[PDB]
């Protein structure tokens, strides 16, 4: 089982390398053809696209009768995105945030606060339907404002959606392979923990946004990054969390919450008064190692 077990791991990070390249690129040409800025692109298509394990997996768990996991995986990836993803992406590509974005990001903070308060009792399942049109709006909102679209409406388009699809199909399959061959050397090897098996898929959720990033910070694209990490925790919270109150009651996590508002008012902070480069890059990867090794 061990031999299989390599193998899919190793798919996985290969369909991973590549495929969030291709995604990567293929949603840089879909954003010059709608004629949107890639902040846009990232906080719609690929967040969604790159949501679409977090979104699954809390329906289940939550379906399941476990909320603890829903909310758990949601939140979670809230804090890995700012945390690892957007630190990651701020040292190898620093940038600076135009006043149109930032109060973009305003508005995200605004929205996570929001969250953060009806949930102090936890999640019931009108908190998700509130949360849910909220998402709805913000990726109307954030397509209009972002919009400079003027076109009138073949093949150049063709390929550009070509590339994205397949590249995230390539990040979604290529993350759940890397989770299921980690599993399976990890009970052909007997090192199985049930907890431990929470831990993977839960940073398998944050596969997709961490390599998408990590591919388009290399090439300077820091505001699809910033758009990817920013529509990512709306996605999160307006659509996975969301989703998983539908079926249950979510027990409230304050802690992890708080956190998550720490993050993003330092992440608008340093939006609007001054940059998302290194320093603040190296400060969210600290304030991420620290969460994970004090938060439970
Ligand atoms: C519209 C965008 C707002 C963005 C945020 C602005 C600041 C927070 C404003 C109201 C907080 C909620 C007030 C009502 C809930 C108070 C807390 C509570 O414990 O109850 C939650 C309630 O049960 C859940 O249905
Ligand atoms: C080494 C890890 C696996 C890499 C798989 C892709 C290798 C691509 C090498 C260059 C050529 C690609 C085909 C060109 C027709
Ligand atoms: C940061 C990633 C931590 C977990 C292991 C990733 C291996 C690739
Ligand atoms: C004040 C809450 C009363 C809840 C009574 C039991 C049924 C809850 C059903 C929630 C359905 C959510 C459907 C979402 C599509
Ligand atoms: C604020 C950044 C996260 C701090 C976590 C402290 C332990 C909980
Ligand atoms: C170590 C973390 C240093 C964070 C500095 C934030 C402010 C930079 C100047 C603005
Ligand atoms: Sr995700
Ligand atoms: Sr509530």
């Amino acid at each position: 089982m061990v031999i299989l077990g390599v193998g899919y791991f190793l798919l996985g990070l290969i369909l991973l390398y590549y495929g969030s390249d291709w995604f990567v690129l293929g949603s840089e040409r879909i954003a010059r053809h709608f004629n949107v800025s890639n902040f846009v692109i990232g906080a719609t298509v690929m967040a969604i696209g790159t949501s679409l394990p977090e979104i699954l997996t809390s329906a289940y768990a939550s379906y399941m009768h476990a909320p603890g996991i829903s909310i758990g995986n949601a939140i979670g990836s809230c804090i890995c995105n700012i945390g690892l993803v957007l630190g990651l992406s701020a040292i190898i590509s620093p940038i600076i945030v135009d006043k149109n974005l930032q109060k973009n990001i305003l508005v995200y903070l605004l929205f996570v606060i929001f969250a953060a308060v009806i949930g102090i009792d936890g999640f019931s399942w009108i908190d998700g339907v509130v949360l849910l049109i909220l998402f709805i709006i913000y990726l109307r909102w954030t397509v209009k404002n972002g919009s400079a679209e003027i076109e009138e409406n073949n093949p150049s388009v063709v390929f550009s959606l070509v590339l994205l699809i397949i590249g995230l199909i390539g990040v979604l399959v290529g993350a759940e392979l890397f989770v299921d061959g980690a599993k399976k050397i990890a009970l052909a090897l007997d090192i199985s923990d049930k907890v431990i098996g929470f831990t993977l898929v839960a940073f398998g959720t944050s596969l997709p946004e961490l390599m998408v990033s990590l591919a388009a910070a290399k090439r300077n694209l820091g505001g699809m990054v910033l758009g990817n990490v920013i529509g990512s925790n709306i996605a999160d919270i307006g659509g996975a969390l969301a989703v998983g109150s539908l079926f249950m009651h979510l027990p409230a996590e304050n802690v992890q919450m708080a956190v998550l508002v720490i993050m993003s008012l330092l992440l608008y902070l340093f939006a609007k008064y001054s940059k998302i480069g290194r320093w603040q890059g190296i400060l969210f990867l600290a304030l991420y190692i620290i969460a994970i090794a004090s938060l439970r």
